[PDB]
RNA sequence: AUGUAGACCCGUCCUUCGCCUGCGUCACGGGUCCUGGUUAGACGCAGGCGUUUUCUG
């Protein structure tokens, strides 16, 4: 089969559910918080504001506590 | 589904203080004058053109208004 | 259209072969990859992370894998 | 606003007024020239020589004095 | 002569095709060695011990040990 | 309606083997002159031809001025 | 002798975001070539819309 995507799925799951979850950039800084909303390019990130962060800056997503799509 | 374009023009209509972190660590702060699909205009004391590439994060200083 | 970054990938994830992931600011991950897309790969350890291929330098199979026989 | 609307528009009014620029690039290094020319992909940047700079390698481009133009 | 433009797919074929030895640096400065086991338009598979896949955007430099003739 | 001058600039140096430094987003310096060249790739020609990534160059210098 | 043709040559008349559409402009003298060869592009003006960089410029 066509083979599933699989970026919009997990993050629309983990803003769904609300899941604390670390972002890695690309340069090492840690960022947390929980997936507000996210577009093809961006994800906002709500900690104690919303931030945007660029997805091309992003090396890893790492939630909190595992999150299934299916 | 476009925030980053909803997203920026709201923080820049409201003329709200922005920081800007870039992907090799450093601080830009301004006001977002004009932004586009490939730079954002950032204005301080002068205007100077920030490209998206190189940006990890735009964060405001004051919530802004969203859905 | 065509790659072998998926046939690669896929048989990776099938055999359930650990890897390291190298990132391009030097960080090592490892684990096995249990799924991925166009974009990013969804690695398997303490708990499944989502990293951007983006962001990825390489990824290095730990153990070494068959060619498929290919003809 | 919409579309690459201040991409390159910016860029001539800075290359006809033959205005100072410092060009930060990623890595942290300042470069200081005058607009030359541009490409969509990379910019001439004049000081005692011409060097070509890729796009994709610039953070920032400040102009030493805000453009005496419409803005 | 004439042509298509391409000629990173000749270059990386011809090297492939020799086995030649080569040195292929990261940007972030890592330095890889092997073979050019095969590649498609977005990787490299390097052949040393192991196969590894190597994304070309990751890429600076791929440099042959001897002269490739194209 | 603008123009293309990244592969007129290139290729006046590798017409006229003029000697050049491309520097590498990570700060290192390549010298040697330009032998082909590509959409996504430049050919440097030193001791031996290396293939270098558009994506990883910073820029592009002439050891000695030239016309756009 | 060389064209009710064409492609080049010579001479005379301060580039810049893309795209769709509509309207116009791309001329005049002379020269070479027993001539793979093209159906498009460029500039002017009007109107409209705009991939938001998530795997090589």
């Amino acid at each position: 089969a066509k083979g599933q995507s699989l970026q919009d799925p997990f993050l629309n799951a983990l803003r769904r559910e609300r899941v604390p979850v670390s972002i890695y950039l690309v340069n090492g800084i840690k960022l947390q918080g929980q997936i507000e909303s996210f577009d093809q390019f961006v994800i906002l990130l709500k900690n104690t504001v919303s931030q945007m962060v660029y997805k091309h800056a992003i090396s890893t997503v790492v939630p909190s506590r595992p999150v299934s799509h299916h």
